[PDB]
C-alpha cells in the first residue's frame, strides 16, 4: 500500500499541531531515553543535550545487541591501522583558546546521542561495547571537546569522539563542572569498563561517517521551534486582549475558507484565549496573524518529520547487510535533509521574528494601541518616563539581524574533497545559523512577553482610574449643575484615560476642554453661568482622587480587580508577574527594562515557559467554535 | 579648493597599501595612545581594545580641555533627573547567563576609547571629568559589561557605560582577570575619585548618542582584515613557489594596462617574493589570476579603512554645542551609514579573499593540479596510511561556505524603528558582527592554508633530495651493468612520488619508463634484467636511507626555502612555533599544528615574519624585462 | 612618484561629485566618440549604447593603428582552423524564442564599444581592419544577437560577435528597426567593406577574451546611477521644502565635523536647494538623508572609477609585447573589478531606495507630513480621494523587491572549465541584477517625484485656502462680535487646513471647535449670547467662500501665487507639471496615478530629467554655505 513511505510520512502529519508539541514536552520530562534506533525523537535529543541535571539517562535496547553483534562479526570475519590513520587526518579541527571555536557541549552531547541511535540498527558493523561506551560519557556528563567549524555534513568534529574513545594524544573532554579532562581521566570518571578501544575495521568509518552532529542540534533547535511557535500563536491572542482588537479575524469561516491546517489551528488557538477573555479596522500584524503563522508553523512541523527521520537512519557508508553477505556502497552520509530543513526553519522563525516585531510596534505606539500610552509608560510623569522605547529600537535590531539570519546555508556549496564531494549538504552550518536565530527570536520573545503585562497592567489602571473621573466628575456635577450630567460622563468613557491622567485638570489636555464643551452645547439649548465653578470644584477634587486610586491600586487594594485574572491567558501573566517577579516598569522607579527581561528570558532558556503556556490552552478542545 | 573636502579624503588613499600596513603595524605598537579628537586610527583602537598585557595607555590632549569646557559651561548656562530616566529606558539589553549574550570586552574597550575621541571636539557638551574617567577604566582594564545586541546604528549598549558613570544598580564591570564588579569596585579600582556622576544635560546623550560601538568594533576589525589582505598576497606568491607555475603572470605589463592599482601592487608584491625565490632554477586562475583577484578586495578593504578612520574621529553626537554661534544645532551624525556601508562591503571582500584561499588549495593538495606533489600532500613513506590534508581540505569547504553565506549584507534589512522615527538606520554594529565572524573564519582558513604551503615546501625539499638520490643510482647501475643518458632523463622529467613509496614497484612508472627508455635503444634486451636486478637490489636501501637522514636534520641538498625571500613565514612556523611536518608514520594530527599557528596569529605573531617577506622591496614594480 | 598608480587613482576623485555627473552629462551628449584606447568613459559608453536615433557616431583614432598593425603583424610571422572551431565551440548560448533570453541590444552596443577600446592599445594583435568593421556595426546600428546567459565574466556572448565578423551561419544581428538580419545582409547594410573575416592566429581570442560584455553593462548602469544618486539629493530636500523641515540639518558644522566628503556635498547640495527657497523634531529620512545618502555616493562615484579603468584595459591574453618580442600569458580576462563594483552599487542602489520609500513614507501619513492631507488627497471629498494609497503600496513592492537585489552575485563562485576557471568574477551577471535595481529605483523615483510635485501644489492650495478662511473669519467677527478677534485668526494660524477643509462648517472638526473653545474663553473672562449668531453666519459665508477660492486656483487664478516659482527646485517641479503635463491628482477626476507616472518615468528613461535636475543647482558655487 505504501511502497515508497509517502503514506507512513503523511500519517505523522495528522493531529494538531499542539498535540505534538504537548507530546513533546512529555516525553521530553520522562526519566529515561531508551535507544532502539527506530523510536529517537527531537524531545529525548534536547533532553539529553541539557547539562542542567535532569537526572535523565540513556539505555541501550538489548533487542538491537543481535543485529549490532552480526554486523561486526561480519567484518571480522571478512577481513589494523587504517583505522588509527583515519581518526589522526581528521582530527583537523581548530579550537584555539576560549569556546569561540569550540561546538558548544550541549550540541555534542545531541550528536553523540544521535550517533548511538543511528548505529544500532546494525548495519554498521561497530561492537555494541563502543555503543555502550558512549552511553557513560553521556549518563556521566562527560563530554569531548569537538571544533565549532570544519564540516560540509561531520568527519571532522565526530572524529572527536573517536579520538576520545581511542585515547588520541590531543583528545580533550570536559567535566561536568567544565574541568578540563584527557582521555585516561574521562574513562576513569565516565566509568568506561577497560581500557581504550582499538578500532577495527569499518568502526572509524561507522564513527566518523554520519550525520548525527548536524541532525543533533537540528533536533534541539526544533524542539525550542516548536515551542516558540505556540507561544507566538498564543502572544497573538494576548496581543489582540490588550490592543482590544475586534475578536472576529479568528472566526472559524475565514480560516476554513483557505483550508490552510495551520492557519486553521492558529486561529483555533487564538480564539480560544480570546473566547474565555474578561477584555476602522485592526491592522495586520493583529488581523492576519493566523494568515501569517499558519505556514510557518506548517513549516516547522514539517522540518520536525524531516530530522526525526535522520536521527532515526543509518548515515554512515557502506552499509553491513549480514542477510545478503555483501557490504553496500550509498550515500545516506549526504546530510540533505538538515541542510534543506534547517534553511526551510531559519526563514519561517524570521517570519515570526517579524510579525512579532510588528505587533510590538503596534503595541508601543499611541497611534495605534487603542489608548495604551505611547511607550506604555507607567509613571505618572510622561516626560520621566519612556516605558519601552530603548526596547522598542532593540526589537528592530533583533528583528533586523534576523532577516540576515533567513538567508539560506545550502546554496553555498563548494565543490569539495578533490571535487569527489561535488555536492555537499552542510547541514550543521545550517543548524548553527538556526539556532543562532531561534536564541534572537528569545530575545524577541522576552522584550515582547514583559511588554504584554506592562500592557495588561496599564489597562487595569485605566479601568481603575477611568471609574475614579467618573465617580468625581459626577459628584462634582451633582454639587454644581444642579441631561447634562450624563453627557458630562459620556466624555469620560469616550476619552483616553492616557491622553490626560498625567494631569488630569489641566486646560491644554481632552479632559476638562472636552467637558467645557459639552456644557457650552448644553447652555446653547445659566449652565454658563456655572463653568467656571465646576472647573473650580474639579481641579480641588479630582486630582487628589486620581492619586488615591492609584495608590491603592499600587498598593494591592483596587477598587476594581485586575481582569486579567479571569483571564484564560492569566497563567503566562501569572508567572511572568508572580513567579518570576517581573515587575511594573515605571519611571518613577530605578529598575530598568532590561533587569526584568533577564528574569524571563532566563527562565525561557530553562524551558520555565512551557508550563504556563500550555496552561492557557489546557480546557482546549483542538476544535474551532461552530460557526 | 577643496571645500566639500573630497580631495583631503583622496590624499589619504595616495601611496601602497603595504606602506600604510607598517604604519598601521608601527602605530599599533606605541605605548601611548594620545587622543586629540582627530588623529585616531584604528591601529590605535585595535591596540586599545586588546586586553594582552600590552601595557598600551591612553592620554587626553589637554588642548582640547578648553573647547570642552566652553561647550560644557554653555550648556548650563543656558539652562538632571531626565539624565536619569535616559540612561534607565536605554537599558533595555539582555544579558542573560553567559557570554553568548554580552559583547566582547575587547569590542567594549574599543567603544570605550571612540566614545571619548568623539567627545573631545568641543561640541558635546559633557565634563572633561567624565572622558577623563573612563580613561582610567581602559588604562586599569575596568570594562563595563555591555549587552551583544540591541541597537541599529548606540543608545543602548553605550546606556551601559553610562550606567557604570552614575552607578546603576544592574550595572556591572569585569577585571583584568574577569573578577565581576560593582560599580563602587569598578571605581575603587579604577582610581576613579569623587564618586558616581550626577549626569547634567545633554551629558546623558552625549554619552549614549554616538556610533562608537559600531565604529569601535570596525576598526578592530579593520585592523584584522588590512593584515590578512597582506597575508593573502604573500600567500599567493608561496603558492606560486611551490606549485613551481611560472612567474610570467606577475608580469608588470599586463598589469599596467588594467591601471587598477590593488591589482598592481598585488603582482608587484608576488613579483617581490618570486624574483627572489631560489627555485626559480597553463596555471590554473586560482595562481594565474590571483592578482586580478585580490586587486579590488584591497582597495575595498583601504577605501573601507578610510570610511571608518573618518567615523572614529567625527562629532556623532546630537545635539552639536556651537559656542561661536551661540545655538545648539540638530542633525543626524549618530546614523552610522559609513559604518555599515564600509562593513557590507568589507565583509564581501573577506569572502572573496577567503573564496581565492579555497581554490589555491585545493589546487595545491590535489595530485592533478599541483605539479608532482603528493596528493593531500601526504608525508608518510605509505600512502594508504597517511591522507595528509584530505581532512582539512574538507574543512576549508567548510570554512569557505560559511564565508559565502556571510558574505550577504546587512544594511538591507532595516526596518522603520522607534515609532517609525527612525525609518532608516545603518546597522552598523550588526555589520561590524558578521565582518568580524568573517574575519575570523579567515583566520581559519590562513592557519590551514599556511601550514598546508610549508607541508608543500618540506615535499620539494624531500623531492628534490631523493630525486638526485635516484638518479645517481640508476647512473651506479647504468655504469657497473651497463643509454645513460635517457635513463637519467627519465628521472628528471617523472615526479617522485608518482614512484617512491615503492621505486621498484612494476606497476609503478619508475621501473617502467626505464624499461620502455631501454627497449627503445635496443629495437635501434639481455641486459635489462640484470640492470633491473641489481637496481631492485640497492634502490630501497639508498632511497631509505637519503629519506632517513633528511628526516634527522642532515640531508643532502638543504631546503631551498632557506634562501627564498618567503623563508621567514617558514621559519616562524615550522621553527619558531614549533609546527612539524606532519606524517601518517607519527600520532600528531593536523588539527594539533593548525592550534599552534592559530593561536600565533590570534595574538598578532604573523605579522612580523609577515612584513619581513618585503622588507627589501622598494614599494615599486621591477622593470620590464 | 606613483609607482603602483595609487597616486593617479586618487587624484581623480578629486572635485565634486556633482562636477563629474555634470561633466559626464556633457560629453554623454557630444556628436563623435572618438577611440583611442585610453580615454573611453561611462557616458561615451552609455551614448553608444542607446539606439535612440541621437547621431553620435564611433571614430577610431589613426594614432593607435600603428601599434594595432604591429602585434598583429608580429602573430603572422610567429605562425587557420583553430580560429574557426575557438567561435564554433563558444556558441553555447541559448535564445530560444522570443527576447527573455537575449541580450538587451543597447547592452551589446556597449560590449562592442568597449570591445573595440581595450584592442586599440597594439597589445592584442588583431587587424586594425576588423577594429573598423565593428566601427560600421555601431554608426548604422546594425547589433549581432547576444545571448543574456552563458558567461562568469564573456567568452560565449562575445564569440556572437565574432560569429557575426565570420559568417557563421547561426549569427544573426538586428537592424536598427528590429528586423533580423543574417551574416550577409549585417555586413551589406553596414559598408562593411570586403566579405567575412578568416581569423588569424590570436585574433579569435583577442575578439571573445575579455570582459567588454560585463563592463559595458556597468558602464550604462553607472551612468544612470550617478544621475538618480544627485536626484536622490535634490528630491531630499525638495521633500524637506513640502514638509517643512527644520533646515539646520544641512548645516555645514554637523557635515564638516564627520569630515565624510560623499555626505558634506550631499548636505551642501540641499542646503543650496533649501537657502533659496520661499517655504517636536524631525524624523530620520529627513534629518539624517545627507549622513544616509553620503556613502552611497561615495560608493557609487568609487565605482564609477573602477569600470572606467576597466573598459581602459586590454583584457584578452596573451599579450603581444612587441617590444619585448615575446606574448605574455596572464589574467587580466578575469573581470574581478566588474563584480565587486556592481555588487557594491546595487547595495548602495538599495540604501537609496530605502531611504526614498521612508521619505515618501512620512509625506503620505498625515501623522508625519506636517500638515498635508493623509494619501496627499487632493479632492474636496476625503471618502472619495485616497490620492497615493494605491502608489504607496507600490513603492513597498519597489523597496522590497530593491533589498532582496541587494543580495551580491560575486559570493556565488563556481569552480568551473574543468577547475580552470576555479575562480571567476561573475561581473556581467552582477551588472545585469544592478540594472534591474537601478530601473526600480526608477520606478521609485518616478512615484515619489510626482508625490513632491502633488504635496507642492496641495501647498499652494494650504496657503490661499488658510488666507479664505482668515478673511472670512474676520469679516464674520467684525460684523457679530462687535482682543477676541485677534485670537479667532490665530486658531485658523494654528490649525492644519487639510483637517477641516473638505467641510468647513463641520461641528465636529477643529476649525468650528476651536473657534467656539476662543469664544468661550473670551465670555468667561455678553460674548457667550453671540455664539450662536457667529456660527450661522460663518456658516453661510464661509462654504462658498472657500469654494470660490478653490475654483480660482483651479482656474489658474489663485490669490496667492504658488510658491514654488520662485524656488531654486522649481525647474523638476515646471519639468513634471508644465513640460510633461503631469496633473494634479484629484479624486473628483478620472485621471490614475499611473497615468501621471507613465509621463516622468518615459521620460526619465530618455534621460530627459538631467536637465531640469542640474538647472535646480546651476548656480551653486559647489561649497557650503559659511558657519
Ligand atoms: C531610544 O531612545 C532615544 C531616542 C532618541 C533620542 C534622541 C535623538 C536625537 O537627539 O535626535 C534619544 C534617546
Amino acid at each position: 500500500e505504501d511502497p515508497l513511505y509517502w503514506g507512513i510520512a503523511a500519517e505523522a502529519m495528522t493531529g494538531s499541531h499542539l498535540d505534538e508539541v504537548k507530546k513533546m514536552v512529555a516525553e521530553y520530562r520522562k526519566p529515561v531515553v531508551k535507544l532502539g534506533g527506530e523510536t529517537l525523537t527531537i524531545s529525548q535529543v534536547a533532553a539529553i543535550s541539557a547539562r542542567d541535571g535532569s537526572g535523565v539517562t540513556v539505555e541501550l535496547s538489548e533487542a538491537a545487541r543481535a543485529g549490532v553483534k552480526a554486523s561486526s562479526d561480519w567484518v571480522m570475519d571478512s577481513m589494523g591501522a587504517l583505522q588509527k590513520e583515519l581518526i589522526r587526518f581528521l582530527n583537523a579541527g581548530i579550537f584555539g583558546n576560549g569556546s569561540d571555536n569550540t561546538l558548544p557541549h550541549s550540541a555534542t552531547r545531541a550528536a553523540m546521542l544521535v550517533r548511538i541511535n543511528t548505529l544500532l540498527q546494525g548495519y554498521s558493523g561497530i561492537r555494541f561495547e563502543i555503543l555502550e561506551a558512549i552511553t557513560k560519557f553521556l549518563n556521566q556528563n562527560i563530554t569531548p571537546c569537538l571544533p565549532l567549524r570544519g564540516t560540509i555534513t561531520d568527519l571532522v568534529p565526530l572524529s572527536y569522539i573517536a579520538g576520545l574513545l581511542t585515547g588520541r594524544p590531543n583528545s580533550k573532554a570536559v567535566g561536568p563542572t567544565g574541568v578540563i579532562l584527557s582521555p585516561e581521566e574521562a574513562f576513569k570518571l565516565a566509568g568506561v569498563e577497560g581500557g581504550f578501544f582499538e578500532l577495527q575495521p569499518k568502526e572509524g568509518l561507522a564513527l566518523v561517517n554520519g550525520t548525527a552532529v548536524g541532525s543533533g542540534m537540528a533536533s534541539m533547535v526544533l524542539f525550542e521551534a516548536n515551542i516558540l511557535a505556540v507561544l507566538a500563536e498564543v502572544m497573538s491572542a494576548i496581543f489582540a486582549e490588550v490592543m482590544q482588537g475586534k475578536p472576529e479575524f479568528t472566526d472559524h469561516l475565514t480560516h476554513k475558507l483557505k483550508h490552510h491546517p495551520g492557519q486553521i489551528e492558529a486561529a483555533a488557538i487564538m480564539e480560544h484565549i480570546l473566547d474565555g477573555s474578561a477584555y476602522k479596522q485592526d491592522r495586520y500584524a493583529l488581523r492576519t496573524s493566523p494568515q501569517w503563522l499558519g505556514p510557518q508553523i506548517e513549516v516547522i512541523r514539517s522540518s520536525t518529520k524531516m530530522i526525526e527521520r535522520e536521527i532515526n537512519s543509518v548515515n554512515d557508508n557502506p552499509l553491513i547487510d549480514v542477510s545478503r553477505n555483501k557490504a553496500i556502497h550509498g550515500g545516506n552520509f549526504q546530510g540533505t535533509p538538515i541542510g534543506v530543513s534547517m534553511d526551510n526553519t531559519r526563514l519561517a522563525i524570521a517570519a515570526i521574528g517579524k510579525l512579532m516585531f510588528a505587533q510590538f510596534s503596534e503595541l508601543v505606539n499611541d497611534f495605534y494601541n487603542n489608548g495604551l500610552p505611547s511607550n506604555l509608560s507607567g509613571g505618572r510623569n510622561p516626560s520621566l518616563d519612556y516605558g519601552f522605547k530603548g526596547a522598542e529600537v532593540a526589537m528592530a535590531s533583533y528583528c533586523s539581524e534576523l532577516q540576515f539570519l533567513a538567508n539560506p546555508v545550502t546554496n553555498h556549496v563548494q565543490s569539495a574533497e578533490q571535487h569527489n564531494q561535488d555536492v555537499n549538504s552542510l547541514g550543521l552550518i545550517s543548524s548553527r545559523k538556526t539556532s543562532e536565530a531561534v536564541e534572537i527570536l528569545k530575545l524577541m520573545s522576552t522584550t515582547f512577553l514583559v511588554g504584554l503585562c506592562q500592557a495588561i497592567d496599564l489597562r487595569h489602571l485605566e479601568e481603575n482610574l477611568k471609574s475614579t473621573v467618573k465617580n468625581t466628575v459626577s459628584s462634582v456635577a451633582k454639587r454644581v449643575l444642579t441631561f447634562c450630567e450624563k453627557d458630562l460622563l459620556r466624555v469620560v468613557d469616550r476619552e483616553y484615560i492616557f491622553a490626560y491622567i498625567d494631569d488630569p485638570c489641566s486646560a491644554t489636555y481632552p479632559l476638562m476642554q472636552k467637558l467645557r464643551q459639552t456644557l457650552v452645547e448644553h447652555a446653547l439649548k445659566s449652565i454658563f453661568q456655572k463653568i467656571a465653578t465646576f472647573e473650580d470644584e474639579l481641579k480641588a477634587l479630582l486630582p487628589k482622587e486620581v492619586e488615591s486610586a492609584r495608590a491603592a491600586l499600587e498598593s494591592g487594594n483596587p477598587a476594581i480587580p485586575n481582569r486579567i485574572e479571569e483571564c484564560r491567558s492569566y497563567p503566562l501573566y501569572k508567572f511572568v508577574r508572580k513567579e518570576l517577579g517581573t515587575e511594573y516598569l515605571t519611571g518613577e522607579k530605578v529598575t530598568s527594562p532590561g533587569e526584568e527581561f533577564e528574569k524571563v528570558f532566563i527562565a525561557m532558556s530553562k524551558g520555565e515557559i512551557i508550563d504556563p503556556l500550555l496552561e492557557s490552552l489546557e480546557s482546549w478542545n483542538g476544535a474551532p467554535l461552530p460557526i
